[PDB]
Formats: C-alpha cells, structure tokens, sequence
C-alpha cells in the first residue's frame, strides 16, 4: 500500500518486494517501491516485453536489489534471456538499478543526454546512447534490434532528457514520468522540469503514438489517452 | 507547485467563510508536499487548527494572522502527532499560544519527533471531547472518530459554518489511495471515517490535510477505500 502510486488490485502478482501486472499477452508492468522515512512508499513502474525468444525491459527499479528481483521474476515466469533494457531518464526511479542489469550481462540504452546527466546524479550511465531526429524519432542505427520498442523523444518536459516508448504490435505506449494520470492533481516533481515546453512535449508524445489506447506511466496505473490530454492541460498552466 | 489563493511568504491562504481561512504550507523533500490547516476568528480572538510543517512556517502563519486579522491568537488544536500537524509547536509556544492535542498525540509526540502540546484533550467513548479539557473553544467542536490514519487522529467541526476538518483521516473524493498508511489502523479506519461523517452531519465543506476542500463525497469515498483494507 504505497503512499504514492497505484495500489494492488485483481490482476497483480506480488513477487518479493515488487508487483507485476500483465497488460497484454507479451507485456507486463513491473512496479517497485522506495520507502521514504516518515512518508511511506513511492511506486515506480516500468515494462517487460516478450519478443519471440527474448525479453526487453523498459526502466530499472529504484535500486539494484529490486532490479535483480525483476530479473528473477523474468527467469521464473518467462524463462527467456533479457536482450536489452532502455531507461527513460536520469533519475533514480528509472536508472537506480543499472548495476544489476550490467552484472547480469544485459545491454543498456538511454538517451545520450541521460548518459551525460547520470553521473551528475550519482548514477551509472547506460552502456549505449540513443540519439534523436529533430522530430523526436530515435535514430535507428542507435537502436539496433529493438524489436517492438519504438523510442520517441517528445521534447523537454518532466526533464530535458525524458524519452518515451511505444510497443509496436500492441495498443500500448509508455510515457514514463512525463505523463501523469487523468485524475492527477499535479505534474509530480517539477524540480528538473521544463515548464515552458512541457505541454508541447506531452502533446508530441500523444501525436507520436496516435493509436495507443493504453498509456502506461511511472507513478500511476495504466490509463486512457485522457492521461495525455490531462497532463497537457495541467502543463498549459505552467506557461 | 508542490509534488503532492493568497501567497504570503512561503505559504498560501484561502478564505473559506467570513471567519475561516485555510492555511497551506510545503515541505520540500522528490519535491514539495502541501499540508492544510485552519484559522478561525471567534469573539475577538483567533483559533488555529494544526501547525505548518516547521517552526519557521508556523511563525509565518502567525505573521499573516497579524497582518490580515490583527487579533490575539488564543489557542491552537493540533490533530495528530505527525510533522505536517505538529512540526511548528515551538513557534506557537514562543508566541504565548495555548496548545491542545489528544492526550495520545502528546504521548506519541516525542517518539514521532514532535514537541507535545501543553494541554491534553480526552474523549468520551462516543468520541466527543470531554468539555472540561477544552475550555474556551468557541465554535470548535472536537471529535475523536477512532483509529484511522493514526491511532490518535482527531477532527474538528466549526459550529455556525458549513465546515468540518478531517485532517489526514479524510482523503478527497477523487483520491487513488489513503496516503501514508504506515501508522494506520486498517481494521478500524472505515468505521472511523464514517464516525467523522456522522459526528458532523451538517457539514457540506470537508477540509482535509492534503487536498483542496471537497464535498461530503470525500467522506464516502474515504470510507469505501478503507472498507477494502479489511
Ligand atoms: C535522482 O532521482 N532521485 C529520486 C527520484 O528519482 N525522484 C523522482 C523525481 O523526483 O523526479 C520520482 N519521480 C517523480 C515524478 O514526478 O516522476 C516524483 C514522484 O513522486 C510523486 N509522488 O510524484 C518524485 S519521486 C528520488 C529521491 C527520493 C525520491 O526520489
Ligand atoms: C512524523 O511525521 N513525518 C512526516 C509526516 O508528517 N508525514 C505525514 C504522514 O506520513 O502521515 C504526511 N501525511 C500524509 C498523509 O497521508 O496524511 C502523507 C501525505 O503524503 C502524501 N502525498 O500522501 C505522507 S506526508 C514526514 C516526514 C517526512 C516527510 O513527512
Ligand atoms: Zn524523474
Ligand atoms: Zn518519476
Ligand atoms: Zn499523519
Ligand atoms: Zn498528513
């Protein structure tokens, strides 16, 4: 029962300290929890995607130990090798577990800017850098063999480096910490945010994946496209 | 722009009724966390419900009161032993303000990192404050609804207004969860939320610690979320 983040409901599997929810035949959401003394636990969500005989991960958990638990869940429930992970910006909820991925021998990818920022936050860069076109689409040569992961940089918003991921062959897109849920009272932590460009970036994510009906995000349960439009409307108020 | 109106220094004030204002203060951690309390004008004096998160913020509340109302602050009632409600006790005491809390809040206070109030409120089995422990409370009607967000949580209605204050017990009607349940009584929470509603059956404006004022649907929704904890 986290203080911040969705609660457990039917469909969820508790595994160690984490929760897993199947979203599609080949897509699961991982959820891990950071305890803040005096405040309680904060949930963060990422994705696990099966692509034939391999698995792809989006985001670490908050810590190495929690991230190793994700890998243990994958071993138990899927029993296929993890080919690569993509992490969606240089904050602890998304990149706190890089060492566990590296120890397991998993190739890691992040926005070049996230890799440049990571050490400034005490964290470990991904081993490979993604770069983007002027319209936000990832440069394909930087994202080799990504299978159904369609990476899109929507512009600065929650952070300047935030990226998003569509899951090709499904109706799911992942907004990470850029997108908040359709009932959210606020845009979360704006400490590293670009308040001028946020609204346009949220809308750009929606336009990049115009047919995604299930929007997955870091700190609330999967939602409708109203998460994207509500996020953009909250962001409009920041300018 | 907290992670979780009149600006005055680091605080925000909102008038809810001719003699009632909501105070809001922010704890920067992750980002800033808002907490709300109340300021009430009665009979030439001001009564405060809850401190801000810190002594300095609470001193700013007293300064706002000086500038906007300019009447003596007679007493404060604080609604449980957590930082959002009791973090500023020293500032109230320095200013000569008499402070009141549930006896249990005062006993938990040091263990929770808080300075105890000067006076202890006690309660009947039905939840209503024992009158002799709450002298000169004016329109404040203090009710202990049972364990919920914490075992010590109390609530406050304002007679002659449409307002009741649920503090951290009550969450808003659109809330996804009950906030921090680390110190909560998950078995009794739903009954306690319902007891608050029944204690203040007339109140149409429900004020709470971590959301803007809401309708009575906040009570109903909070109880229903709490039913699920059992
Ligand atoms: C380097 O990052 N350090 C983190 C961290 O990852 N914080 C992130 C952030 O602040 O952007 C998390 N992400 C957030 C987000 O809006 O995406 C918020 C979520 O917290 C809530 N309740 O919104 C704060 S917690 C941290 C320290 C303590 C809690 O989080
Ligand atoms: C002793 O209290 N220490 C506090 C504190 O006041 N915490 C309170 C609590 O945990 O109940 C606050 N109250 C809460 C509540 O549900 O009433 C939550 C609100 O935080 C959120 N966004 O739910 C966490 S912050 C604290 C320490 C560090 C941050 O807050
Ligand atoms: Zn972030
Ligand atoms: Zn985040
Ligand atoms: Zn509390
Ligand atoms: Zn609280």
């Amino acid at each position: 029962r986290p203080t911040i983040g969705q609660q457990m409901e039917t469909g969820d599997q508790r595994f160690g300290d984490l929760v897993f929810r199947q979203l599609a035949p080949n897509v699961w959401q991982h959820t891990s929890y950071l305890d803040m003394p005096g405040f309680g636990a904060v949930a963060s969500n990422g994705l696990i995607v099966r692509d034939g005989g391999r698995v792809l991960v989006v985001d670490t958990a908050w810590t190495d130990d929690q991230t190793a638990q994700i890998l243990n869940w994958i071993k138990q429930e899927i029993n296929l090798p993890v080919a690569l992970a993509v992490v969606t910006h240089a904050h602890q909820d998304k990149m706190g577990g890089m060492d566990a991925l590296h120890a397991a021998g998993i190739a890691t990818y992040a926005n070049a800017l996230s890799n440049q920022l990571a050490p400034q936050e005490g964290m470990v860069a991904a081993q490979h850098s993604l770069t983007f076109a002027a319209n936000g689409w990832v440069e394909p040569a930087t994202a080799p063999n990504f299978g159904p992961l369609k990476v899109f940089y929507p512009g600065p918003g929650h952070t300047s480096d935030n990226i998003t991921v569509g899951i090709d062959g499904t109706d799911i897109a992942f907004g990470g910490c850029l997108i908040k849920d359709s009932k959210a009272k606020s845009l979360g932590n704006l400490g590293d945010a670009d308040t001028e460009h946020y609204a346009a970036s949220a809308r750009a994510f929606g336009a990049a994946f115009p047919k995604a009906s299930m929007i997955v995000m870091s700190h609330s349960a999967p939602d409708s496209r109203a998460a994207i439009t509500h996020t953009a409307r909250m962001a409009d108020k920041l300018r």
